[PDB]
């Protein structure tokens, strides 16, 4: 049990979008994977607009020139940080893509879930089913989509035992 500064409350901030789908698409993702694991561990979060909470979730179009620029429809979607003083909990999302809820492209509420996972101060796991994996898995099955006790264990160094 070692989380962020040792603080429990984590704040998060939208300030990404899609221009492909709906804005349920995007917010409810951020939510939804934010969330996905206070339904695993006792984190507490708010979600604001202010101006920086902890964790600001932003996007980021062709004109990404901080790691990568666009690439389309490549391997790589997205990129966030952790364990630092001032980009504690911050990430960005490849805004040139097909952000899907179904898994008909770029699965934003996969991709997200993930970053969230970067951002709460995890990196990347082994196990096929970890939410962490380093590889964007084509799992159709949404209805099999869960954590398991790989990445189950990084969230748990954090916040758990
Ligand atoms: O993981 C990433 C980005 N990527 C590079 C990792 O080598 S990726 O290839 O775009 C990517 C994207 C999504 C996922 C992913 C998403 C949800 C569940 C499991 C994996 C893994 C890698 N940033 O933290
Ligand atoms: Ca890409
Ligand atoms: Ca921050
Ligand atoms: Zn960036
Ligand atoms: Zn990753």
């Amino acid at each position: 049990g070692i989380p962020k500064w040792r603080k429990t409350h984590l704040t998060y901030r939208i300030v990404n979008y899609t221009p492909d789908l709906p804005k349920d698409a995007v917010d409810s993702a951020v939510e939804k994977a934010l969330k996905v694991w206070e339904e695993v561990t006792p984190l507490t979060f708010s979600r604001l607009y202010e101006g920086e909470a902890d964790i600001m979730i932003s996007f980021a179009v062709r004109e990404h020139g901080d790691f990568y620029p666009f690439d389309g429809p490549g391997n790589v979607l997205a990129h966030a940080y952790a364990p630092g003083p001032g980009i504690n909990g911050d990430a960005h999302f490849d805004d040139d893509e097909q952000w899907t809820k179904d898994t008909t492209g770029t699965n934003l509420f996969l991709v997200a879930a993930h970053e969230i996972g970067h951002s709460l101060g995890l990196f990347h796991s082994a196990n096929t089913e970890a939410l962490m994996y380093p590889l964007y898995h084509s799992l159709t099955d949404l209805t099999r989509f869960r954590l398991s006790q790989d990445d189950i264990n990084g969230i748990q160094s954090l916040y758990g035992p």
